[PDB]
């Protein structure tokens, strides 16, 4: 068989919302298939969003507290706040991590961004590895999360056409790049194509049934779907330390698309 | 003599950001401008938008982030912290958002200012939806006539944000903010001020940051805005909201939204 360990990070303030419905569907679907599921329901946990000096469990390491170096010490010395530590343990436990949220101002809800900011410590999600001739940190297809898969599940009010290649909001995959490339591929996840639902504010029973069918199909194929083929940083595709794509790859092109093989 | 609102997100007053914030405030005041500040961490800003913000029971069967904002804003029941920020915004001619880049985006506390202040009736959901207009947004809206600018500190190098740099081009990474959050409700958006390699800033580097910052501040009403395209004034097909085919012909992606 092979029972997978799935962690769902979920950001919506109302349990009877569309998002709440889809969350409950996904959790039941995965449990019925034989997988184990842990959930971080950020609003239910009253998750603290603003990273600050109370998270480091120690006085400042230098003359004044620094978001970076104070994390580096807290993580290395074992003083981080206990909420942080429990999330980090969930991530280490999981084989697959799913982030589920409504699109709010073209980005994660604040409370979810605060999960990123606080959980992704120095020594854990960044700051790991050497800086040398041909290696510039353990990131972008390397890091703590190598071997794990991640996927977003996003609901949006705008129409699909509004997120099309010439659509005014920007192409969906480019708007999601800071998340999928910067937050998921960065600490070493294999990132699956996102599941994005459009025109969600008017969802009725028939649209919901369509959403559920699409969701179940993604959840059934989590370990078969091909990841987004983002380029690794440290294995020849980029010049180091400029971290620019070598001239023979995607020649004469620039922008977000050059980072896909 | 201009009215400038600074929205500022950093937890430590002695930080590099705190030093830049103080410099900017003093520089603007010495020039004769009036400055209001929203120091989010100092105010203990609530970041998570929820039902406690709408000041009333749910308008329908269960609270909805959209419709309960529409009603709170229309009926005057939003939480007082929100109202006070909306008042600042209406007061200001120029709004500056100052933050360290954290995970290629604003700190959560600032994202939560956006999520909670930008109400239905204020920043979105205003106006006609038809075949000729699709909401008062993207170069139209409540903020038309105001200017906005980002001031961003990043740890990564400039080259890492270059057009072929691994983190993505800086202006593409900042698109959801500049186009999605600032141009959307009607600001003219000035080019961002972005400082790189900030974790190693020394006296010399700080002097260079200060000089760049002063220069931007001295030109806030002279600098040309980012030439983003208005949604409703002919560049786009409505309601598909796709750029009309003779403009940037054959091209696609974020760059087609600038003329
Ligand atoms: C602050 C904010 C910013 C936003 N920014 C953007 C943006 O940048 N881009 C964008 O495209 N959109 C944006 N939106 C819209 C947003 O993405 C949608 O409102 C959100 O995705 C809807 O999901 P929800 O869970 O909140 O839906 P809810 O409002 O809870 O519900 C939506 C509909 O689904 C129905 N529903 C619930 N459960 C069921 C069921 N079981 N069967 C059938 N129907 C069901 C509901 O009755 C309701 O009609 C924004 C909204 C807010 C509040
Ligand atoms: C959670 C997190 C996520 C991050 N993600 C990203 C990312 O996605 N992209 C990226 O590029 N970067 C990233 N960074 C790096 C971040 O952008 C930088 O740490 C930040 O810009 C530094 O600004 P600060 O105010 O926190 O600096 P501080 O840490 O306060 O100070 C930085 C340096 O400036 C010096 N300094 C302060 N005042 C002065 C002065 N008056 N004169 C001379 N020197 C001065 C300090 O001594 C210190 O060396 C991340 C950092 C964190 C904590
Ligand atoms: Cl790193
Ligand atoms: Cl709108
Ligand atoms: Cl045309």
């Amino acid at each position: 068989f092979q029972s997978m360990k799935v962690l769902l990070i979920y950001a919506h303030p109302e349990p009877r919302s569309l998002n709440g419905a889809l969350k409950n569907f996904a959790i039941r679907h995965l449990q019925q298939a034989g997988h184990e599921v842990q959930v971080s329901d950020l609003y239910a946990m009253r998750w603290k969003a603003g990273y600050d000096a109370d998270d480091s469990g120690a006085p400042p390491v230098g003359e004044f507290w620094r978001p970076t170096l104070d994390s580096k010490q807290a993580f290395a010395q074992g003083t981080q706040s206990a909420d942080i530590v429990a999330e980090q343990e969930k991530l280490l436990w999981a084989d697959t991590v799913i982030f589920q949220f409504p699109l709010w101002w073209f980005s994660m809800p604040a409370i979810m961004k605060g999960w990123i900011d606080r959980v992704y410590a120095w020594g854990f999600a960044y700051g790991v590895g050497e800086h040398s001739d041909r290696h510039w940190g353990d990131r972008y297809g390397e890091g703590t999360f190598v071997g794990k898969r991640a996927m977003l599940i996003v609901t949006a009010g705008g129409w699909a056409e509004h997120y099309s290649p010439r659509g005014i909001n920007g192409p969906i995959d480019d708007i999601l790049f800071p998340i999928q490339h910067g937050m998921l591929f960065y600490p070493g996840f294999e990132v699956l194509p996102p599941l994005v639902f459009y025109r969600t504010d008017k969802t009725d029973a028939g649209q919901f049934a369509d959403q559920c069918a699409a969701l179940a199909e993604r959840l059934d194929t989590l370990w078969q779907t091909e990841p987004i083929p983002f380029r690794r940083q440290n294995h020849g595709d980029y010049l180091i330390p400029s971290l620019t794509l070598r001239p023979e790859l995607a020649p004469g092109q620039s922008g977000l698309a050059v980072h896909l093989a």
